[PDB]
C-alpha cells in the first residue's frame, strides 16, 4: 500500500544538461531542429560554423526568431525551462566535455552502449555535407565519442533529433 | 571485416589502418570489405603502410535495410504533417506505413491525392536515404483493423517501459503513434491486446511527428541498423 503524501507539478526536464552543438544548415531547417530538440529535452543549443556548413554566421534577427521558436515549443511540450539558443561559434571553440556524443557514419558504437544517464551530455551533428574527418578528430579530442545512427543516410535535422531522442526519450526521461 | 574508408580511394584512415593491422593482423593479399556511407566494396590489401592501402576488387551494395519488417501505424494527422512523418520514417527504415482512423484524429479519411503525395514522398526519401526498398503507404484503416502482431510498441503518454527494455531486434516491428489528441484509454488497451507494449518517449509531451521519429529512431538508427 501507500498514500499520496504530497501532490506536485510533474518533472519535465531530463535531469542533466543536454547541450546540442549543431552545424548551421541551409534553408530554414535549423528552426525545426530547435523546436523538436526543445521537445526532446535539450537544455542548450549551440550552433556551429564548420568546414562544410554553408552559412557561417547568423544575424541578431535570425537568432531572435530561433529563440521564440524554442520558447513556444517549450510551452507546448510542458516545460518551464527554456533552452538557451546561442550565437554560432567556430567548431574549434567547442569546449572539452565530460561526456560527448558525435554522430559519425563510420562508428560502430551504439548510444546505449556509451551513454551514462547520470552525467551531462554534449551532442554534435554536422551540416548537410557532414563533418570533415579532422573535425571529428577534434571532437573526439574534446571528449565526444563517435556513435552510429544506422545503415542509412539521414538528413542533418533527423540525425540531430534521432541522436537526441536516444538520449532522452530512449531513457524514458 | 568491414572497414570505414571515406571515398573508397584505396587509402585507409589511420584508425582503420591500425585496427586492421594491429588487431586483426592483416597482410598484403588479405581480402576485406570497405565502405563510407554511400558505397561498399571488396578490397584487397596492397601495402600495410601505414596508412594501409588497398585495391577495389568488386563494388558492392551497401546494407541499407533494418533487417526485419518495420510497420508504422500512425494516426491520421491534420494538414501535411504525415508528409514529414513519412519522410522521416523512410530514412529511419520503416518498411510500411499504415495510417489509422482513430477516436481523436481530426481527419477520418484520406483521398487519392494525399496518398499520392505521401507515396511520392516515400519514393524520394528512399532515394535520398540510399535505400532501394520503398516503404509502402497504405490507405487509412480503422484502429480495430490493426492485426495481432509479433512485436508491437505503442508510444503512450501514460506509459513507463523504455524501448531498449522490450525491443527484440530479431522479430519484425509494429509501431503505433496517436494523433494530436492522442490515443484514448480504450484504444491503448485495444492496441495492447493486439500485441503492443506501451512505451515512454520521455517526460515531455511530444508532437505526433516527433514521437514517430523518436520511437523509430530508438528501434533502428539507435541499434545501428
Ligand atoms: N548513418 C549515420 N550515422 C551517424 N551519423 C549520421 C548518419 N547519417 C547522418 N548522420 C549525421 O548527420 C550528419 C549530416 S550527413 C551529411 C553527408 C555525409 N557527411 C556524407 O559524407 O555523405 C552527419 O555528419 C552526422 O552528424
Ligand atoms: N512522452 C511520450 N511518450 C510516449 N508517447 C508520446 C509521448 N509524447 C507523445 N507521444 C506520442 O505522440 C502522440 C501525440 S501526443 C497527443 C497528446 C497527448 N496524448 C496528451 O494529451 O498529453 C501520442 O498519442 C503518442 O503516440
Amino acid at each position: 500500500r501507500y498514500r499520496v503524501l504530497e501532490e506536485r507539478r510533474p518533472e519535465r526536464e531530463v535531469g542533466v544538461e543536454v547541450v546540442l552543438y549543431v552545424a548551421l544548415l541551409k534553408g530554414d531547417k535549423l528552426a525545426e531542429v530547435v523546436r523538436a530538440a526543445t521537445e526532446l529535452g535539450a537544455t542548450r543549443i549551440q550552433p556551429l560554423v564548420t568546414r562544410h556548413s554553408v552559412p557561417k554566421e547568423m544575424g541578431e534577427g535570425k537568432l531572435r526568431r530561433l529563440r521564440a521558436v524554442a520558447l513556444e515549443a517549450a510551452k507546448q511540450s510542458g516545460r518551464v525551462v527554456v533552452p538557451e539558443v546561442l550565437p554560432p561559434i567556430p567548431l574549434k571553440a567547442v569546449p572539452q566535455v565530460a561526456q560527448g556524443l558525435v554522430a559519425h557514419v563510420g562508428a560502430t558504437a551504439r548510444v546505449r552502449e556509451v551513454l551514462d544517464p547520470e552525467k551531462p551530455l554534449a551532442l554534435a551533428v554536422g551540416p548537410e555535407g557532414g563533418f570533415a574527418e579532422e573535425e571529428v578528430a577534434l571532437l573526439e579530442a574534446r571528449g565526444f565519442t563517435p556513435v552510429s545512427l544506422g545503415r542509412r543516410i539521414l538528413r542533418a535535422e533527423t540525425a540531430a533529433l534521432a541522436l537526441l531522442a536516444l538520449c532522452t526519450a530512449g531513457e524514458g526521461r
